[PDB]
């Protein structure tokens, strides 16, 4: 038993990451195949982070004007390149340890590993969720820009995030590995600031049934409720509105504990309006919700 | 900014990682060198659990019972060998992947990373602490015996903990890397129960500077406390006893902050007392207790 936050290995990952810096601006760059991926600002100095004309600035780089550096291996930049908000450095070293990998733009509610790395060298890894508002509650310091999200399936990395900045509130964004943003901010210093935030209402039912399959069945009540009814309580705690398609999707769960949808939604509802009364579920005395039905699946097999 | 429950990287470790099966049952060893280091129940079999005699057990096994598997590559077993509670396959073939490792005996209140693995496969990784009473609180299931647990240090990956079983309240035990295991636990599947718990003080403290550090400062207050005067409430609340050790362990953490130790006492001896009155810490609604002071340092630097 046990339910814990819990991130893919990292290993497939850390033979990519390498440190790239172009003046005196240092970041993390993804190394697949030929190409380096790294945040698109390690070619503004820190007198033109304001308001920068990037198509303007990565002319005037020649390639030589960026050190790449895989460990203590150098690679040479054989061409460079504009990925919309990301660079591509064409290198002459084909990384020999590319794994199997595709590049996906996740949706809201998702998760996804996280490898926190500073110079090239990868720190520690951890499971974030793409918030409703598009930003992520990570931890990064400065000149971890370049740190990368992936979620790992079977064999093959699916990239689905790589950070650039953090916003004044504390919370971080950045792009796919395609370089388009998630959400509506820019790689410019404005006062950009998140949306409002909402807690994403399909995980926290999936986190109460990993609760329930782990014997913490306390909060569960002979009371049923409608989806609406429910929907109605969901807005007024600043919860995103439960759709058809997430029940569809608690089904399975739904199954192995046999407790139905809207029955772990009475639930939820009681606790909402009531509060917790000083216990705690899976550990915790606030409701969780990044995690996703497939998530709680990894961990709670039905067997 | 930020701070997230963060583990090592993997990646070192995953390359350790083999399956070992003996008879009927399957789980993870550890591929160091020439030799496979797994769980001694993995001789264990169906005829007799709650009291197996094990040197019986392993007298009725010779070298090919036991089956190693490294990836797509089967080893072959050359010697097998009981030490207290694990057991050590000589194989023919060293592992390639072999890091610079040590084996090293965690103290209670002491952090480590676990690579949970399923027929020597890894799955995922994430942050423990072992429990005063010497267990942890992991995410484990059938077949994930084996499983190691590590802390990293310049790339040099001390291993300290082996999984073992999972007691009766659902928190889980092991042996170090010696097969000794961590607390009064015997290899058996017979009913056992661990000490009370108590919460890890110097840790919580560290959890707090770690609140401060990023900007959650409401628990503050000018008051002061003694050591003496504050291990009294400690007692009364179920804490451990602060020592002069932690105070200094906790010192590089009060010069970032600016807050002495025993002014961080303080504080804590009122959240004690009068709840979180509705408010959160780094976003929770309980006090902390599995970071280490080393574990903050580690993901907020100071300088």
């Amino acid at each position: 038993s046990g339910f814990r936050k819990m991130a893919f290995p990292s290993g497939k990952v850390e033979g990519c990451m390498v440190q790239v810096t172009c003046g005196t601006t240092t970041l993390n760059g993804l190394w697949l195949d030929d190409v380096v991926y790294c945040p698109r600002h390690v070619i503004c100095t820190s007198e033109d982070m304001l308001n920068p004309n990037y198509e303007d600035l990565l002319i005037r780089k020649s390639n030589h004007n960026f050190l790449v550096q895989a460990g203590n291996v150098q690679l040479r930049v054989i061409g460079h390149s504009m990925q919309n908000c990301v660079l591509k450095l064409k290198v002459d070293t084909a990384n020999p340890k590319t794994p199997k990998y595709k590049f996906v733009r996740i949706q809201p509610g998702q998760t996804f590993s996280v490898l926190a790395c500073y110079n090239g060298s990868p720190s520690g890894v951890y499971q974030c969720a793409m918030r409703p508002n598009f930003t992520i509650k990570g931890s990064f310091l400065n000149g971890s820009a370049g740190s990368v999200g992936f979620n790992i399936d079977y064999d093959c990395v699916s990239f689905c995030y790589m950070h650039h900045m953090e916003l004044p509130t504390g919370v971080h964004a950045g792009t796919d590995l395609e370089g388009n943003f998630y959400g509506p901010f820019v790689d410019r210093q404005t006062a950009q600031a998140a949306g409002t935030d909402t807690t994403i209402t399909v995980n926290v039912l999936a986190w109460l049934y990993a609760a329930v399959i782990n014997g913490d069945r306390w909060f569960l009540n002979r009371f049923t409720t409608t989806l609406n009814d429910f929907n109605l309580v969901a807005m007024k705690y600043n919860y995103e509105p439960l759709t058809q398609d997430h029940v569809d999707i608690l089904g399975p769960l739904s199954a192995q504990t046999g407790i139905a949808v809207l029955d772990m939604c009475a639930s939820l509802k009681e606790l909402l309006q009531n509060g917790m009364n000083g216990r705690t579920i899976l550990g915790s005395a606030l409701l969780e919700d990044e995690f996703t039905p497939f998530d709680v699946v990894r961990q709670c097999p039905h067997t």
